[PDB]
């Protein structure tokens, strides 16, 4: 019931229907770096000078569920033990239990200015048709506008579409038997859309992201699997 509940349901039912769609086998997606069960892939886009470059990468994470995969995503209380490309961050508003507005500012990148960024950060559960198959979680980090944090003229202001799209898979036990992590897998799906907010030079943004995207992506999932290791499982 807070004033973003329409634009929430906006971006992600267009994650849930344009996001999942298969880019292996697509000839404008190039593959960056596969590494394990992690595969990063770009799309080359400028519009007008600016780079694009929507990013899509799909990881299979063992040991840990969906739920807590996106927990640790959304979750500002642990943002610092895994983020590595932020300054400085706040929450500049909560509008609900699984809903926030985030500021933060970027590392600066030479020559281009420092980028901030101004999001709302939602977590939600999508059932399945019923209960007899795994619900997806997904978060969804996406720019809005607000009062307390306007365009400044210390930093240029990117704009981001982003998601984490989590599916679980279970191989069930035998009998009346518990299920372990070892038969836990988390298929993940994370989709950057950024709009660096002005003109930054292509081949230092680039480089910069055909680094910085794995480097997350391996660095994010590990960590959640650390901190679950020995925790009773949250679906
Ligand atoms: C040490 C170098 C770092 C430079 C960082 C400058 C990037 C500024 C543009 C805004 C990027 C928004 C990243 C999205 C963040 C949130 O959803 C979330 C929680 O923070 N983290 C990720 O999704 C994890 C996202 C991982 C970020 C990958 C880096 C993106 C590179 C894109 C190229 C822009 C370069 C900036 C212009 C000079």
């Amino acid at each position: 019931t807070h004033r973003f509940v329409q634009k929430v349901e906006e971006m992600v039912q267009n994650h849930m229907t344009y996001s999942l769609q298969d880019v292996g086998g697509d000839a404008n997606w190039q593959l960056v770096v596969e590494e394990g069960e992690m595969k990063v892939y770009r799309r080359e886009v400028e519009e007008n000078g600016i780079v694009l470059d929507p990013l899509k990468a799909t990881h299979a994470v063992k040991g840990v569920t969906g739920h807590e995969v996106c927990n640790y995503f959304w979750n500002v209380d642990v943002r610092n033990d895994w983020e590595t490309t932020i300054e400085n961050f706040h929450v500049v508003e909560t509008l609900a239990d699984n809903a926030i507005i985030i500021y933060q500012t970027h590392k600066r990148v030479w020559p281009a200015s420092q980028r901030d960024v101004l999001y709302l950060s939602v977590i939600r559960k999508i059932p399945a048709l019923t209960e007899n198959d795994p619900e997806t979680w997904i978060v969804c980090n996406f720019s809005v506008d607000h009062d307390s944090a306007p365009l400044n003229n210390r930093c240029v202001r990117a704009k981001i579409n982003v998601a984490m799209i989590c599916q679980t898979l279970v191989s069930p036990p035998e009998g009346n038997q518990e299920i372990s992590r070892d038969n836990i897998l988390c298929k993940i799906t994370y989709v950057a859309n950024v709009n660096p907010g002005g003109w930054a030079p292509a081949s230092v943004l680039r480089a910069v992201a055909k680094r910085e995207y794995p480097k997350f992506l391996k660095r994010f999932t590990s960590y959640v699997q650390e901190k679950t290791a020995g925790k009773p499982i949250l679906f």
